[PDB]
């Protein structure tokens, strides 16, 4: 049982730059095994690392500055997550890694194809490789993005190791709205983890009571972590000054969804969401954050000099939170004297609504969210039925614009992740499970639900919840090649709940 708020929250620093020019950024980052201490009364954690760190360095850049990120590979030729070696089948090495910047505006040799991956110095590259030195443009709104790891069948592993990072667009103008900015704007990436007493971290090698069955190791379809870490601390505290804070909220966990508040009762405003920032500001007591979600939120602490508030939790996972572990993520506390007069603002008119736009529907996909069962009895989870090795369904023209309309006759909610776009959600709908699975038939149960205030500006992660149809509209470019669409639950993604996007030129 590790003590709650006896560490102070890390704040990574500021990626600099190999060279930089007014025409090109250039960036490099290695893979590393490494070691931290995760909490004050835990031995160091052996990691893998962007340049040795947990998590990566802060990448921040401004809206179309021409950068590149050379993304290398140091890392051991073998493992030290479970990895199971019976969901993916000229000998490929164990340990393989690919970068995808999350939510960039990317060409698709430089997204982070799951089949463009690399061992160590390159030495081996899969099918889709193309590239060394990646290329984002950054032609896109400011926004919260965040880069992992995406190796085919090792991305849980991968990420669970340590590999996430966060990464800033910079629109200079939304500097005219004066929102808390330079050490009031603090990225919180937020990953639940279970830690052994000898400090090492704990993934299961299989589900709890295995059948014999199961080959060892064996993935599992869900994984909760006992602790929550953000920014790579169990449990830390962050002293902050009596005023508005802007927070850049991440969720970097494998499964694990939250749903925060204040324990003081009080409120966030939301001023973003994957995307970039809302029409307008969005005063909440409380969001839900699956994994891959990014809430750009203030925080307003003027009111609250010499206060502790707890960063609290209620979503379960496996089960009830528990008040005294996963009811916590970080702690508050409003001690340090202001560094000077509080000139940032949180104003209620931030942007553009994305109804402005009048595309039209060139197309409506249909797709459900299913999967069948292995040789072993595992489920294995799947997008319209289809492997991920499956010939391509998902073929949009670029410059077009599609309605897909998700179907969830599961049991739990799934978050669906497109690469490339940014989306706009319409709506929400209920329909009878058991009909739909019986006849494939779908029936409404009730009317449609326009998405919260939360969702009415640009997502590129959404929940899809059980018995219920999400539609969402994208307008698909503006490059045109190969992505992917995805579950981010990580333990899904990998076996086998992602199929390839190809965006069309004529
Ligand atoms: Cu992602
Ligand atoms: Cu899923
Ligand atoms: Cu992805």
């Amino acid at each position: 049982t590790l003590e709650k708020f006896v560490d102070a929250l890390p704040i990574p620093d500021t990626l600099k730059p190999v060279q930089q020019s007014k025409e090109k950024t250039y960036y490099e980052v290695t893979m590393e095994e490494c070691t931290h201490q995760l909490h004050r009364d835990l031995p160091p954690t052996r990691l893998w690392g962007y340049n040795g760190l947990f998590p990566g360095p802060t990448i921040e850049v401004k809206r179309n500055e021409n950068v590149y990120v050379k993304w290398m590979n140091n890392l051991p030729s073998t493992h030290f997550l479970p990895i199971d070696h019976t969901i993916h089948h000229h000998e490929e090495p164990e340990v393989k890694t690919v970068v995808h910047l999350h939510g960039g505006v990317t060409p698709d040799d430089s997204d982070g194809y799951p089949e463009a991956w690399f061992s160590k110095d390159f030495e081996q590259t899969g099918p889709y490789f193309k590239r060394e030195v990646y290329h984002y443009p950054n032609q896109q709104r400011g926004a919260i993005l965040w880069y992992h790891d995406h190796a085919m069948a090792l991305t849980r592993l991968n990420v669970y190791a340590g590999l996430v990072g966060a990464y800033i667009i910079h629109d200079p103008k939304e500097k005219r709205l004066k929102l808390p900015s330079d050490e009031y704007d603090v990225p919180l990436l937020i990953t639940d983890r279970t830690i052994n007493e000898d400090g090492s971290l704990f993934y299961p090698s299989a589900p709890e009571n295995p059948s014999p069955s199961l080959p060892n190791p064996s993935i599992v379809p869900a994984f909760c972590g006992e602790t929550i870490l953000v920014n790579g601390k169990v449990w830390p505290y962050l002293e902050v000054e009596p005023r508005k804070y802007r927070f850049r909220v991440i969720n970097a966990s494998n499964t694990r969804t939250y749903n925060l508040s204040l324990d003081n009762g009080g409120d966030f405003i939301q001023i973003g969401s994957d995307g970039g920032l809302l029409p307008r500001s969005v005063k909440l007591n409380s969001f839900s954050l699956a994994p891959a979600e990014r809430y750009d939120i203030i925080i307003d602490f003027t009111a609250y000099e010499g206060e502790s508030i707890i960063l609290a939790n209620s979503a379960g996972c496996g089960g009830d939170v528990n008040p005294e572990t996963d009811a916590n993520i970080m702690q508050f506390r409003v001690t340090k004297p202001l560094a000077q007069k509080d000139e940032s603002r949180k104003p209620k008119y931030l942007a553009s609504y994305p109804s402005v736009q009048h595309e039209r529907i060139q197309n409506i996909r249909t797709l459900k969210l299913a999967g069948t069962q292995d040789e072993y009895g595992r489920p294995v989870l799947l997008l319209n039925n289809k492997r991920w090795h499956d010939p391509v369904t998902e073929t949009p023209k670029v410059g077009t614009t599609e309605i897909w309309s998700i179907i969830n006759p599961t049991r739990g909610t799934h978050p669906i992740h497109l690469h490339l776009v940014s989306f706009r959600v319409l709506d929400r709908r209920p329909f009878d499970i058991a009909r739909y699975q019986e006849s494939g038939e779908l029936s409404y149960t009730g009317p449609a639900v326009p998405p919260p205030p939360s969702e009415k500006g640009w997502k590129d992660t959404i929940q899809a919840h059980a018995g219920e149809v999400l539609r969402i509209a994208a307008t698909f470019g503006p490059y045109s090649g190969r992505y992917v669409w995805h579950c981010h639950i990580l333990e899904h993604e990998d076996y086998d709940m992602m199929r390839p996007m190809d965006i069309t030129d004529p």
